[PDB]
């Protein structure tokens, strides 16, 4: 029970990573799908300000302010610096519902800027935004600071979410313990990435587990086939995907 | 003739009445669930202004403007005059995304104010609201019978409110009542009004493994009345 999410091209995208109690993006539906689980979120990291990536936030905050009782800690929301939609939306919520003014706080983030989560199991955990490949979009890394000569520290990439983007350069992805990569087009684009393009970076980076999301509803029937295909062309890499028609769970 | 909806107390509630291309209330997920069907919407009537009744509007209006052409027809949105949330949300939508500025229009309604739908089959239909600042709605068609014109209640929808006075529901071909208003409160009014078919909604997830039998026991005390309910755990179709 590590990840539960939903992704549909232009309708809604939200991915809940529970180990660190983080919600990445918040398309409409999230609060309705997870009911009381929304009480467990400690952070929401927005990849972009489009509708289908933040409209579900209002429901998350409302449900939490209703059922967490007097014992409710504010929800921290991060989004890329300079996103007018997030600012206005967040301002609208408080304005519209004054009883929500304290239910959450928002925080602008700049590229490469770390955010310290907590210290557990002997390690410090951080989330860090990297710009995706106009409109500032962010992808995110969740890493642990570890020590492999005082000793030598290093970042252990526990998770990497791409957000809307093209196949990320293997360098940004090398070392991920779990890659959640967008995979809109199964071939010819209109910018979003094509699967051929994503799997290539995967190989170059030697990543062994990948979750493909934000799939076009059309590629459906063809999808279930392309994966079985790829899964066999890279027999050491675990490839999973979020079907545009169902809540994804792992 | 055809209905697809979803209702879960506090989370989301939206009901699409296909016959007259009307969406009643717009909680989150509506556009995700209906996909392209949202292009067919002609009207949206809001019963109230809480989050779970309107937060899905933004998706509805964004999906349409993206998939509907130039001459695109603006979606008309009516709400109970006086609900700051709806105007503020609407304004937020248009400001944050100007491309949607003319994609739809919002109109406040006072209790009793009629809204004209269209004219087909030799009849006109209208939607008219009634208090319960929440609103419920009636979809009536004007027919002449003597030559005395009369209003036929094709549909009645309550919205967050208690059982309705059987006179307000008198002679409706279909009653959609919120059932969190106690069932008896509603059913008694039903048996009183003479209504033959009713769908309950806005039910708690808490009384699912208990409500079942209730409707079963009721469909027996009123073997002539059809009692349908919306399972807050899944989409409802009819
Ligand atoms: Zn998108
Ligand atoms: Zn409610």
């Amino acid at each position: 029970m590590n990840i539960i999410g939903f992704s549909k091209a232009l309708f809604s995208t939200w991915i809940y990573y529970s180990p660190e109690r983080i919600l990445f993006d918040a398309g409409e539906g999230v609060s309705t799908t997870l009911g009381s689980k929304v009480y467990a979120f400690k952070y929401v990291f927005l990849t972009h300000g489009h509708v289908d990536h933040i409209a579900g936030l209002w429901g998350v905050v409302n449900i939490r302010n209703n059922g967490m009782g007097d014992r409710e800690k504010p929800l921290d929301v991060f989004y890329p610096e300079g996103n007018r939609a997030v600012e206005e939306y967040t301002e609208f919520i408080k304005r519209a519902n004054p009883d929500l003014r304290f239910s959450f706080n928002v925080h602008p983030l700049k590229e490469g800027e770390r955010v310290f989560l907590r210290n557990a199991g002997g390690f410090k955990r951080y989330v860090q935004p990297f710009r995706t490949k106009s409109e500032v979009s962010f992808g995110y890394h969740i890493f642990e600071v570890r020590r492999k000569f005082v000793t030598e520290e290093y970042h252990k990439k526990v998770l990497t979410i791409s957000g809307d983007s093209l196949a990320l350069d293997p360098e940004e992805i090398r070392g991920t313990e779990l890659l959640i990569h967008e995979c809109t087009f199964l071939d010819a684009r209109d910018n979003h990435a094509a699967i051929d393009e994503v799997m290539e970076s995967v190989k170059a980076a030697g990543v062994k587990k990948v979750i493909l999301y934000h799939i076009s509803t059309r590629y459906i029937r063809q999808l279930k086939s392309v994966i079985k295909k790829y899964r066999e062309e890279m027999p050491d890499v675990e490839i999973l995907y979020m079907d545009p028609r169902k809540v994804f769970e792992m």
